[PDB]
Parts: C-alpha cells; structure tokens; sequence
C-alpha cells in the first residue's frame, strides 16, 4: 500500500512522502486563494472548494479556512461555516446535510501513541470523524478524531467532543456531555 | 417594524435586509482598516473605533478584532483587549468600565433555535449580552448570548460562561462554575 | 532591579518600561518576518528563531506563531508546535525535549490580581512556565502561568491546564484532570 492509501484508511503512514508533500501544498495553494478571495467572487470561491474537497454541493465557508488535504473533506448539501474553521483531515470527515458551523470550529482526525517512545519514533495516525444530518455545532468546539455525532445534534459553543454523540440530543462542556434530548 | 429593529430588539429577523446588509458591509470596511492599521496609527485606529461603535471613550484594542456591526458594541472607560478578539453582535453587546479581555475571547450574540425543523427554516435571531465593571475576562474565554456579568468579575482563562455570573467572582470552566467568592 | 529584571523573576513591573517596550517592538520585527517568511525559507526561519529565543535548537514551527519577548522561552531539543501557537512570555517558559504542540495552543505567564482596585491600579505580573520532556499538548489546549507539567505527559485538546501535572499520565477537561496513567 501507497503511504497515502494508508493515512486514509487510519493506518500508520509516512507524511514525508513524496505523494502527500504534493498533496499538501497542492491544498495550500488553494486555502491560500480561497482565504484572499473576494466575497463577491462566488464564481471562484465555489470553483476553489470543488477542486479541494471530495465532496461538495453547496457550501458557504467564510474564510479563514484550512484544511490539510482537501480530498478527504465530504460535505452534504447546504454546507455553512463561519469564519476560523479548521478541518485537519489526515482521514475523512464526512459531514451530512445542513450542517452549521460556527466561527473557529475544530475538526481534528491527526492523532498519535500515548507512549513517549513510541510518538516520538515518527508514527504517523489518523481516525476518521463522521458528522449526520442537520447538525449545528457551536463556536470554538473541538470534535475530536474518532467521532461520530448523530443527526440533529447542536453541540454547544466551547465543547470538546471526545465520544459519539447519539442522534437528537444537545451537548455540552469539556468533556462533551449531553445537555439534554431534543 | 425594519428587520434592524428586530434584530437588535432580540426578536426573529432577516439578516439580508438590505439596511443591514450595507451594515455589515460598512463593518468589515472598518474592521479591516483597523486589522491592516500599522502600529504608530494609533489616531486611526481611535477615529475607526469611534466610527464602529455605539459607544467608546478609551479603548485599546490589539488586531485583530472583529465584529459583525459595531453599532450594537456599547465599551465604557478605559477598555482594552488582547488580539484575535471578537464580538458578534446581533444584538448588544455592553460593557463597563475597566474591562480587560485577554487574547482571543470570543463573546457571541446570535443563535439558532435547537429544533432542526425551525433552524433549518432561515430563522435568524440573537440575544444581548451584558458585562459590568472592572471585569477581567482570561484568555479563549466564551461568553454566549444573553448572559450577563455582574461587577468585579473574573473569568478564567477558557471559561466557557453560558449563564449570569453575579458580582465579585472568579468562574472558571466549561460550564463556567463559581470558583471563589472575591 | 531594571524593570526587566523584577518581569522576568516573577515581580511587580512596569510594561511601559523602554526596554522593555524596544524588546517588545524587536520581538513583533522578528515574529512578523517570521510569519511571513515563505516555507522554504529554511535558513531563514531557523535564523530567526535562533535571534529570538533564550534556547533552541531544532525547532519546527508553523506559522503562525506570536510571543511577547522571545527571550523568556527556553525550548529543548526536536521541538515541535503547528499553528497559531502562542508563548506569552513574560516570565521564563521553559519546555523539554521532544515536545509536540498541536495547533493553536497557548501558553500564558501574565496575570493580574483578582482585587479588581489592584488590577485597575497598573499592577503587573507574571508566573513562569515549565513543561517536561517528550510532552505532547493537544489542540487548542491552554496551560496557564505558574503551571509545571512533568516528563511524558500528553495534554488532551482543548485542556485547560492550572494546576501542575506530575509524570506519564494524561490530562484532560477544564480543568484539566487525570485521565488515566502512562
Ligand atoms: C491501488 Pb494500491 C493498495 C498503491
Ligand atoms: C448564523 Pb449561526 C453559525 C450563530
Ligand atoms: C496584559 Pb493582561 C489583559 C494577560
Ligand atoms: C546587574 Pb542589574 C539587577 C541592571
Ligand atoms: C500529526 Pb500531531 C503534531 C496532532
């Protein structure tokens, strides 16, 4: 397996590789022309997003936006967020419809050994992170690698999700926990 | 009634009403005059925050800053914040005197109703927040809407405050929680 | 006692101080070349480093990065930290070997009196920082002044860190606790 075959799937993987050096700045160069854009350039920014993501319908992101490498973000119809968002996917963050996202949102899937020893040989991890339908997640929450949130979830503002959050409930607080049924 | 006027008022409007689209749009003209200000600029940077803002005297604000109106920003004497603060006021958001604001507090006045059905309507509203004297707010602090903050407040650094904090305290934690009495 | 002098050892000083205000001023020359600085600008970037911290040697920092003077951070060898991390360094903060910071962590030493007559009366502070060997902080995390946190620790993301952390465990939450030993 491609080093990049393995990242994907959540294994052990090399970023020095030659592939996801190119991958890398490949998404670079488009954050960077998606974050100086012009508002009213509609016409690019939707050309830029669907060049970077894997999937993408509509989409309204504020910039600044980042991401690592683009192809393994996949979005539902009627995407929004805010300003300050941050989508590190080392592994796919698969996200539903209507999903909302307020300013400086964190999506994380990067990860590493708890042992010393081991993170500091090099070993490079990810966990994919899948996100339902008709979610609003709150400003500045982290949502953690590994996660799954339900379908109707709003995930209050500050939260620091490290587990699954089931469908229809609010949650809340670091550590995420649910606030109450929907 | 204009949707201004239901917006401020904290009750259900259209933010594509075009007085507050040109609203908004005067706001990131002054925001990024402001943010782009070199650092001897210091006139400008007084003349641009006395254009924003309902209500300012003395304020210190490092760039970058960030609002979504700046009328609804009401700063008593003697204001300072830390850069990468950021006040989206929907709705009003006031503040005393010898208010001290680390780097990057966010405090936030729009929300969304927590039914899917009803979000995913288009329905668009915030609450006021209201923040007293001689409050010093620590860094990546959150204050949600509709929250108000007595006297002599501190709030720790990451607070996530999501509910009145009264006179002479220190919160601290995501929920915010008294953590002694001043 | 130079103002400096009393800043760095922990004691009641004066910002406005013209030193301190040159190194201040020296120190955002540095950062924004830094920030600026294109990637493969290795030489560069390397050499900055070098002109503004009391200690490093290899260090890998994504821009962005701030800090108030450079000389007060003190980092051992292989550092690690993504973007956006902050080092307020007002008092020394001193970091081991092999530490990996993910991104948009922040380290403070500034404080204030909680006594809101004392805080409005000038007063400033700071409390050092010391962090161990092969520690990895996680997103967004936040350790505050006066914090010691020991040899191999992982700090979960978004953790708000006040109290010291002994030796091989990991943190988590606000405030930050115990999750389990290494
Ligand atoms: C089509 Pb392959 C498992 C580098
Ligand atoms: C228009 Pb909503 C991300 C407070
Ligand atoms: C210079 Pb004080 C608002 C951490
Ligand atoms: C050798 Pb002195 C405490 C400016
Ligand atoms: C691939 Pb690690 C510096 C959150």
């Amino acid at each position: 397996s491609t080093e990049k075959e393995k990242m994907i799937a959540g294994e052990l993987y090399r970023s020095a590789d030659e592939t996801l050096s190119r991958d890398r700045l490949r998404a670079r160069q488009l954050i960077h022309r998606y974050n100086h854009s012009l508002a009213e350039e509609h016409t690019l920014r939707q050309q830029i997003l669907a060049d970077l993501f894997g999937q993408v319908t509509e989409a309204y992101i504020e910039p600044t936006f980042r991401c690592d490498y683009g192809y393994n973000i996949f979005l539902g119809n009627n995407f929004f967020a805010n300003f300050d968002c941050v989508m590190l996917d080392v592994c796919p963050i698969r996200i539903g419809d209507n999903c909302m996202l307020a300013p400086g949102v964190h999506i994380y899937t990067a990860t590493h050994p708890i042992d010393p020893v081991a993170r500091n040989s090099g070993a490079e991890l990810g966990k994919p992170v899948t996100i339902g339908n008709n979610v609003w997640i709150g400003g500045r929450a982290v949502i953690n690698p590994g996660v799954t949130i339900g379908d109707n979830v709003v995930v209050a503002s500050g939260a620091v999700v490290t587990k699954d959050v089931p469908d229809n409930v609010v949650v809340g607080g670091n550590p995420a926990r649910i606030i109450k049924k929907l």
